[PDB]
């Protein structure tokens, strides 16, 4: 099965290149997804046994749409579905198997949707270190997270370069 070897070279190439501080990789759904949207991803690392799914939460008010990943415990809590800035209960419109989704249109994003498992040692590095979703990029790209990213260098170590 290609799975065994696919997960070996792919997964390893993810955690190894990152070992070079090349920032040409990302882990998780949000990141792996965003990078796919960024077209920065060269290859996608998603496991067959992915417990992460995509659910869309919306309210009639259409003033606060929310779509994020939830694990067995997350969907159970349901607290995330609501917000203290709206105090309203969202309404799930649809539910789509993320992993299944990844292989559905990965061609559109231009990323190589490759499946892998935790059977191999490398696989654990992903699931245990991340969760079962990763994204390899072609080259260093600009990432956004906290406010004032363009300058404060939240994820950019280059901030020190500025000093000297």
């Amino acid at each position: 099965n290609v799975k065994f070897i696919q997960e070996k070279k792919l997964i390893g190439r993810y955690f190894d290149e990152i070992s070079q501080d090349t920032g040409k990789y990302c882990f998780g759904v949000e990141d792996t997804l965003k990078a796919l949207e960024m077209g920065a991803v060269e290859i996608l690392i998603v496991y067959e046994n992915l417990d992460i799914m995509r659910y869309v939460l919306h309210c009639q008010g259409t003033e606060e749409e929310k779509i994020l990943y939830l694990t067995p415990e997350q969907e159970k809590d349901k607290s995330h579905f609501t917000d203290k800035e709206t105090g309203q209960e969202h309404e799930l419109i649809e539910s789509m198997p993320l992993l299944e989704w990844f292989a559905n249109n990965y061609k559109k994003f231009g990323a190589t949707l490759e499946i892998v498992t935790d059977k191999s040692q490398e696989g654990s590095q992903f699931v245990k270190g991340f969760g079962g979703i990763g994204g390899i990029l072609r080259y260093r790209v600009d990432f956004q997270g906290m406010e004032y990213q363009g300058g404060d260098d939240e994820f950019f170590d280059l901030d020190d370069y500025l000093e000297h």
